[PDB]
């Protein structure tokens, strides 16, 4: 074996390794549920007010929104035998307006609705509004919720603290333009859950695979501590990306993954999350490169100041990288403009790490919906699930599906599991919740 490979090898995971993390997974997933526990629990697992329900929705037209990262999306959602079409707009969000206040990066989502309005002839109209917010939050209501924390380097000031619903609302007061009620305040996993439930029935787990990494199930109301009930189902967000925040994780961390951490916006916050999500994964990469450049295995030991920045190797280039159909001719492509002079066996090197990051970050993520699979088979007393999936690094990337579903079902073992690749997920289901909620309202 070359010394490459041994360093390589590190990112190997065992079966039992993966068993020993999908139990952590469990017994942490017990801790947030339990109210002796719940605060003192890395993995929250938050109730979002979203019920068990076998009726029909509201029909009509229902604006969404969905931010959970840079690029901001605006939906119309149109629901009519139901019949459920969709029109959207996304907006690239600049970094003064995720940098500055919460009120600054609500007029800025409130200005981008103002323009959805004018582009699809609707500026006069009062819509129903449901809101995919995808960060953890702590709800008193489907439409009433506290920011708990800022993840995914998002780290607008005076958010922390405040319903998240009210400063949606203050902006668009401020903006004076249009009107809209925001009826549903929902996670991107729970919205990805309510979507697919749409196409299939099944469908009571929500999982994203994206920038960040979560899960959301539908959870006995009995286990639900923190809502007074025991008849039905509720969902729940686990917000699984802080798993390892009480040391969880700790024998599986790499050097790679301390480093990630500590120049981290979040340092010690979200270290599950940080093994798989897209915004750290390029990174990861980055730094494994640069421990075999300075052991001279890579690029004859010499990095260019391009590759020494971080940042520079992005999550998009590890997904190039792995479609490469073997002449190098794309991670040639994409070593020449970092500016490296790599060799032929540099190129496979960095397919080799590249794959390395990816099949943790793949077993890693299995051993977690393997975990909450497992557990509602127990609580459910054959067990036949859908899981609703969305995110870049799911859809996107290549073999990382196909990795994943291979690691889960050998890991869930009397259980026949399904996945739905949520096309609009995260922002559909937060209209459809905003259907069923007005019902009521
Ligand atoms: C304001 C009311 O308060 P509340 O207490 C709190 C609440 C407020 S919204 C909500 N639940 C939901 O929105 C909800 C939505 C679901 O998805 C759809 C439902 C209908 C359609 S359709 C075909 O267009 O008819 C499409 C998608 C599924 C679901 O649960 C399954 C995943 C599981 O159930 C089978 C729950 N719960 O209501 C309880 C109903
Ligand atoms: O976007 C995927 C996930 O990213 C982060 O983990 C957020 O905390 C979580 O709320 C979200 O669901
Ligand atoms: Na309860």
């Amino acid at each position: 074996l070359t010394l490459v490979e041994q360093i390589l090898a590190e990112f190997q995971l065992q079966e039992e390794d993966l068993k020993k993390v999908m139990r952590r997974m469990q017994k942490e997933m017990d801790r947030g549920l339990r109210l002796e526990t719940h605060e003192e629990a890395s993995v929250k697992m938050l109730p979002t007010y979203v019920r068990s329900t076998p009726e029909g929705s509201e029909v009509g037209d229902f604006l969404s929104l969905d931010l959970g990262g840079t690029n901001f999306r605006v939906m119309l959602v149109k629901v009519g035998q139901w019949s459920v079409k969709t029109k959207h707009q996304m907006y690239s969000i600049p970094e003064d307006a995720m940098t500055g206040t919460a009120e600054m990066l609500f007029d800025y989502i409130s200005e981008c609705i103002s323009d959805f309005l004018d582009k699809h002839q609707m500026k006069h109209k009062k819509l129903p509004l449901g809101f995919t917010f995808s960060f953890p939050v702590r709800h008193e209501d489907i439409d009433k919720g506290i920011l708990l924390n800022w993840t995914k380097g998002f780290k607008a000031s005076g958010a922390e603290g405040n319903n998240v619903v009210g400063l949606l609302r203050d902006a668009i007061k401020r903006r004076g333009d249009f009107e809209m009620d925001v009826v549903a305040m929902v996670n991107d996993t729970v919205a990805t859950m309510i979507s697919c439930y749409y196409e299939d029935h099944q469908c009571e787990v929500g999982m994203i695979v994206g920038t960040g990494c979560n899960a959301c199930y539908m959870e006995e109301m009995q286990n639900v501590e923190l809502v007074e009930g025991d008849e039905g189902r509720m969902c729940v967000n686990t917000e699984w990306g802080a798993f390892g925040d009480s040391g969880e994780l700790d024998e599986f961390l790499l050097e790679y993954d301390r480093l990630v951490d500590e120049s981290s916006a979040n340092p010690g916050q979200q270290l599950y999350e940080k093994l798989i999500g897209g915004k750290y994964m390029g990174e990861l990469v980055r730094l494994v490169l640069l421990r075999l450049v300075d052991e001279n295995l890579l690029f004859h030991g010499e990095a260019s100041e391009q590759l020494r920045t971080r940042g520079a190797f992005e999550t998009r280039f590890v997904s190039q990288v792995e479609s490469d159909t073997g002449d190098r001719k794309q991670i040639y492509n994409i070593l020449s403009t970092l500016g490296l002079r790599p060799s032929t066996t540099d190129c496979d090197i960095v397919r080799r790490a590249c794959e390395s990051v990816s099949t943790r970050a793949a077993h890693m993520c299995s051993a977690g919906l393997a975990g909450v699979i497992n557990r509602m088979r127990e609580s459910r007393s054959v067990m036949r699930i859908t899981v609703g999936v969305d995110g870049s690094v799911y859809k996107l990337h290549p073999s990382f599906k196909e990795r994943f579903h291979a690691s889960v079902r050998r890991l869930t073992p009397s259980c026949e599991i399904t996945f739905i690749e949520s096309e609009e997920g995260s922002g559909r289901g937060a209209a459809l919740v905003s259907a069923v909620a007005c019902k009521k309202a």
